[PDB]
């Protein structure tokens, strides 16, 4: 079909303050179902981020009508930026606005990835009758759990000033004239982007003169507010999710950011609406399914038009009232690793996953990847523990993951160049015989104890091949002051044992035969999570100097069942 393109309508938002949309209209007679993204990287630069979305011109051409708008305060749109409070009002506003033209047929959706998925969640709390559907991919209803901190309760440091250096440098290049200033800050902010690490690793981290002047936010709301307090409520759309009867199409990737939140929403909207579920391997830079030492398959590469044809018949179902316009779709698409295959499944969790505990155990310590840690589904007999010193100024190195920023590109990461760290305990099952799926949630429950008043433990699942890469599946930490809650933390005492448990987000992989089973456990992933200072402190307004190193030990044995927790999936 055909359509017209109208460039910077103004839209009035409550407060007086005008936002600006283009109108890609389908040219028909009569009103038409409506398609709204929100974007705070200028609508009008649509290749930008089209390609790890959809061939959405294709709905246009369809009939639907698609509405791009710069939020308020960025580009063409009036007002003052600030991350996400004001996007709730806005969509309100904004949907409503829609929904009053003369083209709107009374039935609007949503679809978008990251920030322009988060939008969609603020959009779906509005209550606005006419939100038929909404597509948040690689996205979050809790901006706290990710991308900016996470279940662990430690700072996601590197998505912080690796998305606040992007912000900043589009707040520069599409000013209203140009500032002295801007030529340097340009360079600036190319500077922290080409070494996140590096600008993480300054101290006091609070202190930031360049990001701090250009985006206050990073610090007066991200920073300053470590706790899971009512700031970070405020914005958080979660709890809210489960009174919602939205249906929502989901999309996620293992090695990104947002893949924990993702996989909540989809739990929480999946009984009171149709959900929809979609999982590859992707990271948040890299939807390619090539990395440096894995390659997934030219069938991992985000297929773009497979899911452009889902989306068009998702919201025909919801927005267009074709009651079969999803008959054969599956509820969740999987990409399991391993295997590399996609695969169709009923539900998230899977039905049938066997919660399976894998013990830590071994002779000796486990320390390093040559060390005698084991793992087992049986209890280990003998009562150990693994010792290592944990200094602040050499912390573990983040190695793919759900990196957003400092080398996102590159999740499924060989750890061999960490392995020969004394603070990197591995514990690995035997040379496996028969393949173990495991799909779905990932935890670990250990046993530790530590000679700080606070700091911090991690876990890494990690399939180790016969050829000797040992790929990073899922990991987690947990900050110990915040080991009970993240909202009223309190600190430990040194020498005394506590369990804890670390939220490994999730994963979906076949571990063949001629495999292993390894986790990975220690006190720090930087910049993935920012260092603790094991202090007890404020770590954000602490220079490295005031820090103390921390004797850490990891406890095994029948009376310390130190475990992960891997969902077994039997077929």
């Amino acid at each position: 079909g055909n359509y017209s393109v109208a460039s910077n309508v103004m839209v009035p938002m409550r407060d007086g303050v005008r936002l600006a949309v283009d109108l890609y209209r389908p040219d028909a007679d009569g009103p038409v179902p409506v398609l709204l993204v929100r974007n705070p990287y200028d609508k009008f630069d649509v290749f930008a981020w089209s390609t790890q979305s959809t061939n959405w011109l294709e709905f246009v051409r369809d009939g639907y009508a698609v509405v791009i708008q710069d939020t308020r305060g960025l580009f063409a749109s009036e007002g003052e930026f600030v991350p996400h409070v004001d996007d709730e009002a806005d969509a309100e506003d904004t949907l409503s606005w829609i929904l009053e033209q003369a083209w709107c047929d009374g039935n609007v959706g949503m679809f978008g990835v990251a920030y322009l998925g988060v939008t969609q969640w603020q959009a779906a709390v509005s209550g606005v009758g006419g939100l038929k559907a909404i597509a948040p991919s690689m996205a979050s209803a809790d901006l706290y759990r990710a991308p900016w901190y996470g279940p662990g309760g430690a700072l996601s440091v590197e998505a912080l000033l690796g998305w606040s250096a992007l912000i900043g440098t589009g707040l520069i290049t599409s000013r209203s004239d140009a500032r002295p200033e801007d030529a340097a800050d340009f360079v600036q902010l190319a500077a922290i982007l080409n070494d996140v690490a590096g600008a993480a690793s300054v101290t006091p981290l609070a202190e930031q003169p360049l990001l701090g002047r250009l985006i206050p936010w990073v610090i007066d709301q991200v920073v300053d507010h470590p706790d899971n307090d009512e700031s970070w409520q405020s914005i958080s759309l979660f709890e809210r999710l489960g009174g919602l009867a939205t249906p929502a199409l989901i999309t996620a990737g293992w090695y990104d950011g947002f893949v924990g939140e993702s996989l909540r929403t989809f739990v929480a909207v999946k009984d009171n609406a149709d959900a929809r579920l979609v999982v590859g391997p992707w990271s948040h830079s890299n939807l390619t399914g090539r990395n440096a030492d894995r390659k997934f398959g030219i069938a991992a590469t985000y297929p773009i038009q497979e899911a452009t044809t889902m989306h068009k018949a998702f919201f025909d179902r919801h927005l267009r009232g074709e009651t079969d316009a999803l008959a054969g779709v599956p509820k969740v698409r999987l990409f399991v690793m391993g295997i590399d295959e996609w695969r169709d499944e009923t539900d998230w969790p899977l039905p049938d996953t066997a919660y399976t505990p894998f013990y830590l155990g071994g002779s000796g310590a486990a320390n390093t990847s040559t060390g005698g840690g084991t793992l087992s589904t049986s209890i280990s007999g003998t009562e150990s523990a693994d010792t290592y010193l944990y200094d602040p100024a050499d912390p573990v190195p983040s190695l793919g993951g759900t990196l957003l920023f400092h080398n996102g590109d590159n999740g499924p990461a060989d750890q061999r160049p960490i392995h020969d760290r004394d603070d990197v305990l591995c514990y690995s099952t035997e040379v496996l015989t028969d393949p173990v799926e495991v799909t779905g949630t990932v935890s670990a429950r250990l046993f530790v104890s530590s000679s700080a008043v606070d700091t911090d433990f991690t876990a890494k699942l990690v399939d180790v091949f016969p050829d000797g890469r040992a790929i990073a599946l899922c990991d987690g930490i947990v900050r110990m002051r915040y080991r009970e809650t993240l909202v009223n933390p309190t600190l430990i005492e040194a020498g005394e044992i506590y369990e804890v448990a670390i939220d490994m987000l999730a994963t979906s992989n076949v571990f063949l035969p001629g495999h292993r089973i390894m986790v990975q456990v220690s006190s720090s992933n930087f910049p993935k999570y920012d260092r603790n200072s094991n202090t007890g402190g404020v770590i954000a307004r602490e220079q490295l100097e005031e820090m103390c190193t921390a004797v850490n030990r990891i406890h095994r044995g029948p009376e310390h069942p130190s475990h992960i927790v891997l969902p077994i999936i039997k077929r």
